[PDB]
C-alpha cells in the first residue's frame, strides 16, 4: 500500500497549517427536492440550491410603493402631505405630540412589532430611497442572531470581520430601542464622533422610512442627537470619561472597542452604569485588533466570566459568497481562495475571520 485510500488532494491555503479549516463541497450531504438540487453547508448545517440562480430566486428584492393617500393601508401610510402634521414641513417626518385614533388591528400590530424584533426588520426597515427605489431590507441570518441577542440579553459583545455590513443591523436595532420603549437616553460612543455621527446617522434613516403608525413624533433632529415625543432620545460622542458621567444612559452602544486608544479611562467611567445600579443595557460589536483590552474582554465572554454574552461572525456569512464563478453552490471553497490570492493569508485572517493575529 504505497498511499492511502481515500483522501482528497485538493488543495486550498485555508487548509496549509495543523488544521483542516475548510472542507471540500463534493464530501457534502446533498438532495433532491422540488426539482432542484440542495446542498448543506457546513458553516450553517443548512440546506442551498446548487444553482446560484435559485437562491436569488428565493430571496427576492421587495419594493415599497409609496403611499400619502390611503389610510387603510396604515402599514405603508404616511402623511407626506399634510404640514401641520410633519415635523418641520419634512416630507418624511412626523411632528410631535400629536394624537390619532387607531383600529384594534393596527395596536395588534404595534404589539407584535414592540415584541418581535425581527418581525419589525423584516417587515418595515426599508433602504436607500432616492436610487434604485425605496425597498425592504434583505435581511442576513447572521443579522437575525444578533438582534435576537442584543433583544434579549442586557450586555452583548460581538467579534466580527470586516465586509459584513453590520452598521445596518445596529442601525435597525437603535430605532426599535427608541421607537418601542419611553424615557430612555441611548448614547453611541466611538474613537470619533466621526464613526458615532454616522452611525447615528443610518439609524435615522431607518427612521424616516417608518410608516407613520410607528415612527414617533420628532422633537428633535440634530446631527449628533435626536429626540422623540416618548422621551427617549440618542446621542453620537466621542468616547471619552466627560461624555459617560455628564449622562444617563439607559444603553450604550460602542463600535470599535478594540482600536479606542486609552479605552482604559473610558471603561472606567462606563461600568458605574454597567454594575450594580440602574444597570443599563451596554451591546459592543468590534473587530479583533490584537491582545488589547478587548482580548480580555471577548476572553472573559466567551468562557463566561463575564455578564457578556459572545457573538461571532465571519467571511461564510455573506451566502453569495459560497457560490462559485460557475454560480454553482460550493461553500466558499473558490471565493476564499480568489480573495487570498489577490492579496495574502496573513491578511484574510485579519480581515475575514476575526481571529487574534
Amino acid at each position: 500500500m504505497e498511499q492511502p485510500i481515500n483522501v482528497l488532494n485538493d488543495f486550498h491555503p485555508l487548509n496549509e497549517a495543523g488544521k483542516i479549516l475548510i472542507k471540500h463541497p463534493s464530501l457534502a450531504e446533498r438532495k433532491d427536492e422540488d426539482g432542484i438540487h440542495w446542498i448543506k453547508s457546513q458553516w450553517d448545517g443548512k440546506w442551498y440550491p446548487e444553482k446560484f440562480s435559485d437562491y436569488l430566486r428565493l430571496h427576492k428584492i421587495v419594493k415599497i410603493p409609496n403611499n400619502s393617500d390611503k389610510p387603510e393601508l396604515f402599514q405603508t401610510y404616511k402623511d407626506k402631505n399634510n404640514k401641520r402634521s410633519r415635523y418641520m414641513g419634512l416630507p418624511n417626518l412626523k411632528r410631535a405630540n400629536i394624537k390619532t385614533q387607531w383600529t384594534r388591528e393596527m395596536v395588534e400590530e404595534w404589539k407584535k412589532c414592540r415584541d418581535d424584533i425581527v418581525y419589525f426588520a423584516e417587515t418595515y426597515c426599508a433602504i436607500t430611497h432616492i436610487d434604485y427605489g425605496v425597498i425592504k431590507v434583505q435581511l442576513r441570518d447572521y443579522q437575525r442572531d444578533m438582534l435576537k441577542i442584543m433583544s434579549s440579553k442586557r450586555m452583548t459583545v460581538c467579534n466580527l470581520s470586516r465586509q459584513l455590513g453590520k452598521t445596518t443591523v445596529v442601525a435597525i436595532f437603535l430605532a426599535h430601542f427608541v421607537c418601542f420603549n419611553k424615557d430612555k437616553a441611548v448614547g453611541i460612543l466611538a474613537h470619533k464622533g466621526s464613526m458615532s455621527a454616522e452611525v447615528l446617522d443610518r439609524t435615522k434613516q431607518a427612521i424616516e422610512l417608518l410608516p407613520d403608525f410607528l415612527q414617533p413624533g420628532i422633537v428633535e433632529w440634530n446631527k449628533g442627537s435626536i429626540e422623540l415625543d416618548n422621551g427617549s432620545s440618542i446621542g453620537a460622542y466621542a468616547s471619552s470619561p466627560d461624555a459617560v458621567r455628564g449622562n444617563s444612559f439607559a444603553m450604550i452602544y460602542i463600535e470599535d472597542c478594540a482600536f479606542i486608544p486609552n479605552f482604559h479611562d473610558s471603561w472606567l467611567a462606563i461600568q458605574p452604569v454597567i454594575s450594580s445600579g440602574r444597570r443599563s443595557k451596554i451591546i459592543i460589536t468590534t473587530t479583533p485588533n490584537g491582545l488589547n483590552h478587548f482580548y480580555d474582554i471577548w476572553t472573559a465572554a466567551v468562557e463566561g466570566k463575564s455578564g457578556f454574552e459572545p457573538y461571532t461572525a465571519i467571511w461564510n456569512s455573506v451566502k453569495e459568497r459560497l457560490y462559485n464563478d460557475e454560480d454553482i453552490f460550493d461553500d466558499g471553497w473558490q471565493w476564499s481562495i480568489q480573495t487570498i490570492n489577490g492579496s495574502s493569508l496573513a491578511q484574510f485572517r485579519q480581515e475575514h475571520t476575526a481571529a487574534f493575529e
